[PDB]
DNA sequence: CATTAGA
DNA sequence: TCTAATG
């Protein structure tokens, strides 16, 4: 956690890089189980040889770790860092709908820069002219006070359509975060769940309602179950509008809520320990069910869930208030 | 780890 | 179809 930081750091550096501006899935999958490995030992590290002994450490990383050591860096990390085409990939992918392989694309055809890609519009796609659109917007980050006024609205149509909808507000937010990056919005209905073949339509009515108010903006993409977007809070009695915002909606199976909601809920971190206890517990938590294990190694049975309660019920715990869901 | 665009 | 990108 902090006497082997230097060389995690470092090493994820060297990861990302490999993946990133190169191809390197492999020495990129290669570097991070490194630092993976180099992150879980409980002594400092004194050299290379003494990495070396790990699982996933080489000569190859081992050098790496005695120059690190030895003097405050690494050349090789010094020249990425220095290397133009390179940063540039890092920072072309920033955009909304940038990717590696975008990336390094655009680059090697001259788009470099933040003007380079407009004067491109052409070249890129309408998730990325978007992205491209509101790049400082999406940049921001968005304020707990917002939340409320996003949250607000929406539970406000979601309502207005059908008084038979279920939203929850999940994400950090949910569990009181000052600040949030996206909102993320959670959705179901009774007449929506596990064999009910769908109605897509439940998703788009909402998603036309919205806009409808001017909730919506654009649509990245809009999918049955999986809408992604951007939204505005309606810009006041002027001389303060407000910065768009990106925002995603989902479907889904009543049947399927609370462990969703729980789930998307976190941390990433009260989860997987909640989850791990489930083990103990003699069950099963996934991003859609709970099910009980049956000694024979596995098992099934999704346990039924009308709330956070239940899976807590289940697996004797003590119900955590979303606040503190922390770990 | 599943969903969407796209080409 | 496959492949890239978000989450
Ligand atoms: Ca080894
Ligand atoms: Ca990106």
């Amino acid at each position: 956690e902090t006497l082997n930081g230097g060389i995690t750091d470092m090493l994820t550096e060297l990861a990302n890089f490999e993946k990133n501006v190169s191809q390197a899935i492999h020495k990129y999958n290669a570097y991070r189980k490194a630092a993976s490995v180099i992150a879980k030992y409980p002594h400092k590290i004194k050299s290379g040889a003494e990495a070396k002994k790990l699982p996933g450490v080489g000569t190859k990383i081992a050098e790496k770790i005695d120059e690190f050591l030895a003097t405050g860096k690494l050349r090789k990390l010094e020249k990425i860092r220095q290397d133009d085409t390179s940063s540039s990939i890092n920072f072309l992918t920033r955009v909304s709908g940038i990717g590696p392989s975008a990336a390094r694309k655009f680059v090697d055809e001259g788009i470099k820069t933040l003007e380079d890609l407009r004067k491109n519009e052409d070249k890129l796609n309408h998730h990325q002219r978007i992205g491209l659109k509101y790049f400082g917007d999406f940049e921001k980050r968005i304020p707990r006070e917002e939340m409320l006024q996003m949250q607000d609205i929406v539970l406000n149509e979601v309502k207005k359509v059908d008084s038979e909808y279920i939203a929850t507000v999940c994400g950090s937010f949910r569990r009181g975060a000052e600040s949030s990056g996206d909102m993320d919005v959670l959705l179901t209905h009774p007449s929506f769940t596990s064999e009910s073949t769908k109605q897509p339509k439940l998703l788009h009515q909402v998603v036309e309602q919205l806009q409808k108010v001017h909730f919506i903006t654009d649509t990245l993409s809009k999918g049955e179950t999986k809408f992604m977007g951007v939204c505005q809070l309606p810009s006041k009695n002027d001389e303060k509008e407000y910065p768009h915002r990106r925002i995603d909606i989902r479907l889904i199976p009543k049947d399927q809520y609370y462990c969703g909601v729980l789930y998307f809920t976190g941390s990433d971190i009260f989860n997987k320990n909640m989850r791990a206890h489930a083990l103990e517990k003699g069950f099963t938590i996934n991003e859609y069910t709970i099910r009980p294990l049956g000694v024979t190694g596995v098992a099934g049975e999704p346990l039924p869930v009308d709330s956070e309660k239940d899976i807590f019920d289940y697996i004797q715990w003590k119900y955590r208030e979303p606040k503190d869901r922390s770990e």
